[PDB]
């Protein structure tokens, strides 16, 4: 079982002895910090590791124990605030008492604001807040994946704006491979959900069970998947029977949308010759809601896409959309599922666009990029310490390293607001107080133990909407 | 709960119905493709997966029941094999007929051999070969910490064993800085345990409990730490105070090593003036077994550390050691854990030893650099079948995309042998029967949802030795 006495790193132990005498209060935040490009960042996740880590009893006598047998033999030695640990335990029945205020999920928020604040109830537990530092900063990967997945959406969102004139089916455009390209189980749930808050397409199944416990939709699922093949399901036919293969898996799947993989062993070939000959009599047959999807997964990733959709385009019948763009027809489109990462996939739009294909004929797969290669530094989340209150006095406290401007951090009790011209700004030293600029943005979402205010899955996803979505009403 | 049924790519979840029919056996290999660095491979993490996922009875009938749900409105279809499912329930008492071998964990292995295979035990089941393709592919990420955490300890013993004369000490000179820098908490007790296989140090206590339950030590743990401070017990005690903070600091942990970040505000000023003027009188009072580690955390990491020492070295008796290189006294090291990745952490111990500066004198932590700036891409680690049975005739089947020769994928039954200069080989089309290359030295792992070999913790740190060190003794 999860043990919130062995969630922190292993510094944070002997931290309790550190702060200065009487010191009743530790304030800290969290912001996703400027650097001297992903200009603003979509919050989400804080939700997740609330419900499942923070809330409710989460210390016992037990885990005090277990907790002071580990350290021991960690540290070889014995500190170990055990009689903070047992406060706790006693007058809060397990409960911690911090308290965290939050801006919404689903927020669309510029870099270098505080997303959310943390700090203790009781004074006897000043040093529980940075205790839970390391638990909270893994927000930064929801974070992370859903601001990445949005600024793939906003550049899909242009290119398909561009050469079809609208942005039909654009949340079906990137969908989500990175089940196996990930570290964890626990961490393809996370990612996944990320994503989701962006587009309705993924394989990564954890994503559902994890948004349906912890956020909720109206309806069923919050993402959708369609029949494919893999290299597997083609090759076991052996070298000599790849047409055999194609014909048996679209006939199966005749009569919904389904994608096969075309590239096991010459995928210009299969274009033009398996697909574009040998079976092309079982692909105009099929419905509108039923295409072909022919993926490609291997090659330079733009010089592939375009070769194969030239291939296409001279076995069957291409038309020229109201933009001057080509799409093929509706029986067919392609996805791309190799190599796909925010800059290729800008890549490929912009190569489309320049040989004159339209968005409306391809879709993406991403994996390793969408859930895997991102990092706590591409939006510098970070969480530090702003204010503390040492013998009933307040001060305002910070880092500011000399090598590194870029380190510094924010002064004081803090708080978040909308600016005269609708921007955001955050407020340092209290200022807030002043009331010059409106309500504080941040609300308590958890307190003494207790979710006091969540956010379904669906007004997470309204939060996060693109401006050219909110401008195509 | 977790559940077996939904830990699989969607698009898996079709494939029962896409292989040949009457195919009664799917056979699957895992490898690190061959593409230079990352020329050889720790196998580490199948036995977290095989025990955490695999064995036991992971199919039950609210199991089945919930997949059938959730797939229903996950395709807007009814694709879902349940009687797939409930034979396995029924017939195994939802046991997987799975059959695994593997190399024994711990074991370098050079890229491009067969690390571990897959195959149903029962006919009806070759659709369960690659469903579990997604949940055995995650085993790139152990196998991807621990390789490079391996590649770091070389760099680490070269340069120590060059500026030093010996090895003392470097199992603790790369310490896990990562938790709050991964992807979700399962991630970090998966990955923290990887780098433990080459490393001691560790501030990601998740590590302990997952060696502990899965693989198991002699030893009551099998990593450490050692006391030390965060910026926000400096900057609490506020901007005027840090002589403050670090003289409590030290006072309370005057008999074991501590470690303090130094660079709250002006790490220069803090190693000249505080700790090498006004501090002075308490840390040449320290013993060997408690030195001060001051943590410089900011700025380019060569410049820093360099200016770091050359600092420390006028204001403390600098010894030159049998090597020719410079030393601090005992009580004195020096930690640089930001920006550390195998990149930075070869150019600043190449700098060290150009600046004839002892190795002896540093350690490095690192924490996004070690358990998450990493991606299934690096070592190309990847599932794929390589044979199967139709009609009763054994079909060699392969991958061999035209584009690119680098995703061509091995053919038939392999077996991995020693070759006759003592090398490993990997052998397919079933060679290994033949009898030439004596034995296959794949071990059987798991076989119908028990787990049939296992190794311990100590085992695994033996065959992940470096040749250096097994020189050494
Ligand atoms: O093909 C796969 N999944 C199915 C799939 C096919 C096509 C689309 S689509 O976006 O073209 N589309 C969505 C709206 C309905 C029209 C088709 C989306 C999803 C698949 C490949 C792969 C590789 N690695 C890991 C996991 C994987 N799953
Ligand atoms: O200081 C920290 N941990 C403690 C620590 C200090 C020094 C060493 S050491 O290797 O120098 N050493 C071990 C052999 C005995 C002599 C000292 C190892 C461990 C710490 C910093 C940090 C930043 N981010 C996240 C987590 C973190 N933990």
């Amino acid at each position: 079982e999860f043990n919130i006495l062995l969630a922190t790193d292993s510094y944070k132990v002997t931290h309790y002895k550190q702060y200065p005498p009487n010191t009743s209060k530790v304030y800290s935040y969290f912001e996703c910090r400027e650097k001297k490009k992903y200009e603003e960042t979509v919050f989400y996740g804080l939700q997740y590791i609330l419900n499942k880590y923070l809330k409710g009893k989460v210390v016992t006598k037990e885990k005090i124990q277990e907790a002071k047998d580990v350290y021991k033999e960690h540290f070889q030695d014995d500190v170990f605030n055990e009689k903070g640990w047992n406060y706790i335990l006693e007058k809060y029945d397990g409960h911690l008492p911090i308290e965290i205020k939050a801006v919404p999920e689903g927020f669309v928020i510029p870099r270098g604001n505080v997303l959310f604040t943390v700090e203790n109830t009781d004074p006897e537990c000043y040093w529980l807040t940075n205790w839970i530092e390391t638990i909270l900063v893994q927000s930064w990967y929801p974070i992370t994946v859903a601001t990445n997945s949005r600024e793939q959406k906003k550049i899909l969102a242009k290119y398909l704006l561009e050469t079809s004139g609208n942005l039909d089916g654009l949340e079906y455009k990137l969908h989500d491979f990175g089940y196996r390209g990930v570290s964890s189980q626990e961490t393809a749930g996370i990612g996944a959900s990320a994503h989701l808050v962006n587009f309705k397409g993924t394989d990564t199944v954890a994503g559902l069970a994890l948004i349906k416990k912890y956020y909720g939709t109206k309806d069923p699922v919050p993402g959708y998947s369609v029949p494919a093949a893999e290299h597997s399901t083609i090759t076991a036919w052996g070298k000599d029977h790849e047409k055999d293969a194609f014909e048996h898996i679209v006939t199966q799947f005749s009569s919904v949308p389904v994608s096969v993989v075309s590239d096991s062993y010459d995928i210009y070939n299969a274009c033009e010759k398996i697909w574009g000959e040998d079976l092309r009599h079982l692909i105009v047959s099929r419905s509108t809601q039923a295409p072909l999807i022919i993926r490609p997964d291997s090659g330079n990733p733009l010089d592939t896409v375009l070769k194969v959709l030239e291939i296409l385009g001279k076995k069957f019948p291409v038309t020229e959309n109201s933009k001057g763009y080509k799409l093929l027809p509706p029986y067919l489109r392609v996805i791309q599922g190799d190599g796909v990462d925010i800059n290729t996939l800008q890549e490929i739009v912009e190569g489309m666009k320049q040989k004159m294909w339209s968005i409306e004929n391809i879709a993406f797969g991403s994996g390793g990029g969408l859930l895997q290669k991102l990092t706590r530094d591409l939006l510098n989340c970070s969480f530090k310490c702003s204010y503390v209150v040492t013998n009933g006095l307040g001060i305002n406290v910070f880092k500011d390293p000399v090598a590194d401007p870029n380190k510094r951090s924010k002064k004081g009790r803090l708080s978040l607001h909308r600016t005269p011209a609708g921007n955001f700004v955050t407020l340092e030293e209290g200022k807030g107080d002043l009331e010059e600029y409106g309500q504080d943005l941040l609300h308590t979402v958890f307190k003494n133990g207790k979710v006091t205010k969540s956010y379904s899955f669906d007004e997470i996803r309204k939060n996060a909407q693109l401006n050219i979505e909110l401008e195509a009403a």
